[PDB]
């Protein structure tokens, strides 16, 4: 199994802590970007098309035969065979609903930062910010997961997106209790702990080289 | 009893109306208008946005008895999801995930070039990079007569979304690619479809708000 992405945390962040929660094995695959103002991408170039992949991209997961690309289609094959999904129809909603509403939190960020004007736009971000956190908040409610009882895919989703937001401003989540009791809780599953006390843990940086914030 | 929520325009609806036309859906639409430049006012929105028992409240939603649902995919899959429109095998669930997010990337490119005030100058670059991703979507597709093979699936109603709003942006950007024109004939034929697509309540245009550049009207 092997998962190609760029040497950052970025949108593999989330896949990584899967496979390890997994007990996946696998091999990564790192490619490098360069800096301004060439961003050399060649290493990344000269395989993107020789990888039997259908809509050649970062991230990809080579395992077996399947051949994937897209973040989320990913995490969701993973998920499958572990069973870590929804089951139910209301989870399954819940599940789709939360991939999707994470995704455009996740871009609302991504949008930000790299932003020539990312300084005169910040404050704005920061004072939307607690309104959707504050919607994902009253939804995860007082269950520990965001399905309920039971950890699924999104939940990976969820620690990646909102641990990233604290990186960001490290105070906003502290109307939310319940968003940093998930965020502890995460951290303290067995496997998410150790690989956190390991080398491949890769935090930071966030984004790409072409970032304005978060490219170091 | 089932209703439809969106702006009064083609924009992330379209897949979701046609799918709930092939399904024979009975449905409503509340139809949300924004207002003209420059003020753009969202106030019909606006004004019952936190109203609807909405969890992460959106444009488009689906309210389905005790479902309420945002996020335009979640209302395909859970459309999709009663009427078997879905991926069975493995594979087809892989190429289901993959597809649904590919299409949201081409979907968004589009839009992103559609709302930028630069759009005479990128349009060109936009159109040359068009026929290289516009193959991809060929090569996947092969001679299979839908997107996971002979079943029709919801993937098929996004599909057909993005690539004739791509043929509505520029007409002869399928020509290289008689499976994807095929394609597009296919679904355009399908019996609710065609009837639908004759009906005063088809909603094609405006392709997006009227914030756009491109197609707002
Ligand atoms: C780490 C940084 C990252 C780069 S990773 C490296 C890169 N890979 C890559 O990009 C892969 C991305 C892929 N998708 C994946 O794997 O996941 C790479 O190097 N690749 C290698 C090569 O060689 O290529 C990074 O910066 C990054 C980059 C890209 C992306 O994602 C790309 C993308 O386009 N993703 C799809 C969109 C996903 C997120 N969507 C949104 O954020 C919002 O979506 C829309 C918003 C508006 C809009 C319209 O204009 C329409 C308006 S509708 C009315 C409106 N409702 C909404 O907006 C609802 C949207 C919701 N999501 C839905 O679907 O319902 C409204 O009025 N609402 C009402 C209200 O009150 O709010 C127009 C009609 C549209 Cl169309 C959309 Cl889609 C990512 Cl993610 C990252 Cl991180």
């Amino acid at each position: 199994m092997t998962l190609g992405y760029w040497n950052i945390r970025g949108l593999a962040h989330s896949i990584r802590l899967l496979l390890e929660y997994t007990d996946s094995s696998y091999e990564e695959k790192k490619y490098t970007m360069g800096d301004a103002p060439d961003y050399d991408r060649s290493q990344w170039l000269n395989e993107k098309f020789k990888l039997g992949l259908d809509f050649p991209n970062l991230p990809y997961l080579i395992d077996g035969t399947h051949k994937i690309t897209q973040s989320n289609a990913i995490l969701r094959y993973i998920a499958r065979k572990h069973n870590l999904c929804g089951e139910s129809e209301k989870e399954q909603i819940r599940e789709d609903i939360l991939e999707n509403q994470f995704m455009d939190s996740r871009m609302q960020l991504a949008k930000l930062c790299y932003d020539p004007d990312f300084e005169k736009l910040k404050p704005e971000y920061l004072q939307a910010l607690p309104e959707m956190l504050k919607l994902y908040s009253q939804f995860l409610g007082k269950q520990p997961w965001f399905l309920g009882d039971k950890i699924t895919f999104v939940d990976f989703i969820a620690y990646d997106v909102l641990e990233r937001n604290q990186v960001f401003e490290p105070s906003c989540l502290d109307a939310f209790p319940n968003l940093k009791d998930f965020i502890s809780r995460f951290e303290g599953l067995e496997k998410i702990s150790a690989y956190m006390k390991s080398s491949r843990f890769l935090p930071r940086p966030v984004f790409t080289k072409m970032a304005v914030w978060g490219n170091k």
